[PDB]
């Protein structure tokens, strides 16, 4: 149905294609952050936003997932495919999930004008290449 | 983070377990319903409805599953363990599509209240003794 | 009953399990730290704060706890069975012990509102990879 | 530290050594006599009284020590040192525990004035030689 996961929050793939593997945290540290800042609100029976609204789903999305993996791990003889789905899921998966992730997260933390100009930013910084860039790269904190 | 994926709309995973497994149509069916009536929404840039955020991450959840299983097809040569994975993946995770799916285009097309009163209707209908059950089970329509 | 020591102040366990255990100061830095600060106020005769009972209730607690280390020591013979019940006191009662130490000293210190940013901020620090976060750890400072 | 559980409240250990150890009810008896009384304020996250933050606090004490406990039970396989821990715990830990849910209860459900003039009256009751020692001791009541 060519669906953007982001279009509808004012972003777009092609603008989150720039941040690299190496800058999204572990999908435990992300669930982690979720949950430690969001839990009363994602656990509750209220639109409080559409970010919530999708973090809920792909928390959900990503349970499913790891049921998948546990019945592949219980339910498989062969061990190389075995390892190979689980692999699979992990790393390809997990890639896409700590995308949304860190997304929705920081959107709800500083704002969607904030977290699209980092993307601006971040976007200029990496195709910069290390000879004409500054070596150290933006940065989205609250501190 | 215990999460229930109806409990901001208002219904419950055991609200929704009143429908068995065997009445929820097929994923097939519910994508072309998807398309069909809300296609150039779910496409669309806005919070059109939590309906269609939700819809729109369950459509992306199910196409990377579809990619997942073309991938297994591919590089998974054990025909046993690839078969098991692909069955496992529609059977099962398809079921949660299918109650999702169907909950959020039904509740788009009638209406929250609607569904939530067919529900309770259909609970009524399935516990009525077979002897006293008419045939005619209850069912969603505009007209 | 479900009981949590910190929901009357703002917090919560898994907001205090979102920093790391090697993280918590010693009991005896933090009880050092208690006396030299609050030492007339929790001998005082007054509800001073919610932060002076539970600091008072904490620290009894934790002289009751020493007294039966030293009541194992002394009666228990077994060195086996007498150094792993007091190894199981300080370690893991220890850990939240000086858990609930720092939550109110700093919370004397510095503010709820400053205490419950800095677990959410080091948190998400620890979280985020080094080449993306600023590269010193946060720290509370009165300075 | 020297610390006093009760003169931040308007009491002393001194003030509750009137009350023999055999005048003070079962652990049991007194977390039912919370759990009927005060459960839906215990849970609470207010600042309802310093008696209810005294009592969170120490309710937690006791839980952990029922968990070391077991632990205890369950990592030890001298019988004779698992039954001195259990004890000791459960004898000399459980009388303090016992007097602080009394005072805490007592002054929740009647008030300080009526605890202090009723440990005055019970000592002088209790001072008093039996030849001279009226049966109707007194006997905290709102009746
Ligand atoms: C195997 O299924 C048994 C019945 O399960 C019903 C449980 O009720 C909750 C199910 O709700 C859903 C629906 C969809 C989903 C997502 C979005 C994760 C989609 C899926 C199943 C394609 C991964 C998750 C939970
Ligand atoms: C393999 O990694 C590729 C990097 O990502 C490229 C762009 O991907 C777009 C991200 O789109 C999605 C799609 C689905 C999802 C959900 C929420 C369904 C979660 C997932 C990945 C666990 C299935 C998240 C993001
Ligand atoms: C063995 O009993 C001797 C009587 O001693 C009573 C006077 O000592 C002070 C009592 O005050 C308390 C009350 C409770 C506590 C806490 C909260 C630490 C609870 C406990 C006893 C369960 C560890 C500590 C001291
Ligand atoms: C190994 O420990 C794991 C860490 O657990 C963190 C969450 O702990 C939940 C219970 O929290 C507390 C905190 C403090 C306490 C007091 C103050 C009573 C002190 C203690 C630990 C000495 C009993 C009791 C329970």
């Amino acid at each position: 149905m060519d669906i953007d996961t982001y279009k509808e929050f004012g972003a777009t793939v092609e603008l989150l294609s720039f941040l690299p593997s190496d800058f999204f945290p572990s999908v435990r540290d992300l669930l982690d952050t979720a949950s430690a800042l969001y839990r009363e609100a994602l656990e509750s029976p209220e639109h409080c936003s559409p970010h919530h609204t999708a973090l809920r789903q792909a928390i959900l999305c990503w349970g499913e997932l790891m049921t998948l993996a546990t019945w592949v791990g219980v339910n498989l003889e062969d061990p190389a495919s075995r390892d190979l789905v689980v692999s699979y899921v992990n790393t390809n998966m997990g890639l896409k999930f700590r995308q949304l992730l860190w997304f929705h997260i920081s959107c709800l933390t500083f704002g969607r004008e904030t977290v699209i100009e980092y993307l601006v930013s971040f976007g200029v910084w990496i195709r910069t290449p290390p000879a004409y860039r500054p070596p150290n790269a933006p940065i989205l904190s609250t501190l």
